[PDB]
């Protein structure tokens, strides 16, 4: 499956790929204001991911940081990384059908559209200036805003027994981003599309 990354942000972002016990594609690049990176990922890929990075330094070797997403500080990611991050989620040829999403249970740092760009299925979107929305005590120092269970580790915000209700945090992030993932319980908007589409990802949409 193919997947063109573009950034549309008037700054640059590290892309990143991952399934979270290896990289997709390359894992990760760099894309300055306009650039656009096609990536292969294999059909059946369960659980992958999409990200953007921001404020990142690296060495000559791969390795640095960045102050959003980090991915044990590789450029060329091959695990899931550090919140706040939007992320685009999909899950690829299960029982003969794709699966996407966008997810702020982890946080929020770059607004992202996720499209299709093959027959079959709609986007999704979350454009909001979540950032500049964000509630006080989500707001992460180093850019972003946080999702509850980052900030606060309670078995409620990260559902941990698999019972847990929207709250307060929550509903911010839904009622800026409608469709997509506000809690881990949250009413799915998940898109299925036809099994091996093809999509873009594109950050800072509007």
């Amino acid at each position: 499956a193919t997947f063109e990354i573009v950034n549309r942000c008037s700054y640059t972002v590290w892309a990143a790929a991952s399934k979270g016990d290896a990289a997709l594609d390359a894992g990760g690049r760099q894309l300055n204001s306009g650039e656009s990176w096609t990536i292969n990922v294999e059909p059946g890929t369960n659980g992958g991911k999409i990200w953007a990075r921001t404020d990142c330094y690296f060495d000559d070797s791969g390795s640095g940081i960045c102050k959003t997403g980090d991915c044990g500080g590789l450029l060329r990611c091959k695990r899931f990384g550090r919140p706040p991050t939007t992320l685009a989620e999909f899950s690829l040829n299960q029982y003969g059908k794709d699966y996407i999403d966008i997810s702020n249970i982890k946080g929020f740092n770059v607004p992202m559209d996720f499209s299709p760009t093959t027959r079959g299925c709609r986007g999704v979107r979350c454009a909001a200036d979540i950032v500049g929305q964000c509630p006080a005590k989500l707001k992460a120092p180093g850019g972003g805003c946080n999702d509850a269970c980052t900030v606060f580790q309670t078995s409620e915000y990260c559902c941990t027994t698999g019972k847990c209700g929207p709250t307060e945090y929550s509903r911010f992030f839904k009622r800026l981003c409608p469709d997509a993932f506000s809690y881990v319980l949250d009413k799915p908007t998940t898109v299925t599309c036809p099994g091996s589409s093809n999509y873009r990802v594109t950050f800072c949409p509007t």
